[PDB]
């Protein structure tokens, strides 16, 4: 299956899965009058949602586990997911976020809402550093797809368990080779290929620490 | 500085400048005991840190912000490598080893509890070694709070800490290269590796809104402040 695709393959299957740039639901007209920062964030997130499925479900080796495992899956790494792809667009925006095209928000319409600053502040910084980076589109999709099979992996003792535990880091070796194929390609010596490797993969510990922070709140609001 | 370091002597650095193993103080409050332990060893967590090659060349409040930021990560990957010879516990202490059940003994222990099972049986699965152990331990310390740092003073930092990261990432390569590993092997074992540290921060912030349920920056700053 998705073993045997070659690094071209995977990038470019992970290029085509990707959904598509909802919009924030509000009639403009009147004004801006609070409509609930979470409402319109929320809202949001909710109709992303469904597009993040069918987009799993096309990430090279994820069908081929188990739906209670896609669905265990998914339910640790969506917000994860969603931020990623936040900081991903918010890039050309310093000091914004865009979370839609019609919702760039700055770091100060974050204070409307208790808590989410803080966030705002560590989604912001995000966004800088892949900036910094200049990460291509490439290099972002493998990582995204990164997020989904890493991050529930380690809360799935059975043998159904060991079976498909072995998949996923074969999948996840398989992204690993693509991303260091993609730096290969762009020029980067090898000793520069794995040093942006680990980068980027140390930037995924932020966002993790990003969606727990986001789960808090969440659970607050 | 740490910039110039050869990997054998960024390792061999790294390998000295490892903690003593503490002792439960008792012969009780399960949380007390942990609670207890973990003081103790946070004293001679920021003797280690400061001989974290590049870490004191960091500014006080720097130091202070990357282990208030890391203190609980580092803390339990301590564990999470003592307990890989013991399958089903965690070796907290040499005197203190529990099971999945005694965690129940506390209320949001035992989801932590098995989080960490999970991530020994892993290292254990991979057969990490103490000279990957010490990088990886090395590089929570300095990427850890590195971004929740806008001055120039602050790029200047940001720099030294992403070159000493990125020194650490050169000397765990070396380490599988000189084990054997191929190239393609070398770098998977690398993302897989990196990868774990995803979840000892998630098992940091599970472990602080527990800690949190029941002053550091203070505490530490008048540690890393000597004479
Ligand atoms: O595509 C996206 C990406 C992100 C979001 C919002 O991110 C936040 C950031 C900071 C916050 O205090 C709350 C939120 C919302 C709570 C979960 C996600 C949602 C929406 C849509
Ligand atoms: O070296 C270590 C490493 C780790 C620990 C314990 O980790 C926990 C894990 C899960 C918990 O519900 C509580 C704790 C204790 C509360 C802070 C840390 C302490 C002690 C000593």
């Amino acid at each position: 299956l998705a073993l045997s695709l070659t690094a071209d393959q995977m990038v470019s299957a992970l290029l085509d899965a990707e959904p598509p740039i909802l919009y924030s639901e509000y009639d403009p007209t009147r004004p801006f009058s609070e409509a609930s920062m979470m409402g319109l964030l929320t809202n949001l997130a909710d109709r992303e949602l469904v597009h993040m499925i069918n987009w799993a479900k096309r990430v090279p080796g994820f069908v081929d586990l188990t739906l209670h495992d896609q669905v265990h899956l998914l339910e640790s790494a969506w917000l994860e997911i969603l931020m990623i792809g936040l900081v991903w667009r918010s890039m050309e925006h310093p000091g914004k976020l865009l979370f839609a095209p019609n919702l760039l928000l700055d770091r100060n319409q974050g204070k409307s809402v208790e808590g989410m600053v803080e966030i705002f502040d560590m989604l912001l910084a995000t966004s800088s550093r892949f900036r910094m980076m200049n990460l291509q589109g490439e290099e972002f999709v493998c990582l995204k797809s990164i997020i989904l099979l890493n991050s529930g992996v380690y809360t799935f003792s059975t043998l159904k368990s060991l079976e498909e535990k072995d998949h996923i880091h074969r999948v996840l070796d398989k992204i690993t080779d693509t991303l260091i194929h993609l730096m290969a390609k762009a020029g980067l010596t090898l000793q520069q290929q794995h040093q942006r490797l680990a980068q980027l993969l140390l930037i995924l510990s932020h966002i993790r620490h990003m969606s727990n922070k986001g789960m808090e709140h969440l659970y607050s609001m």
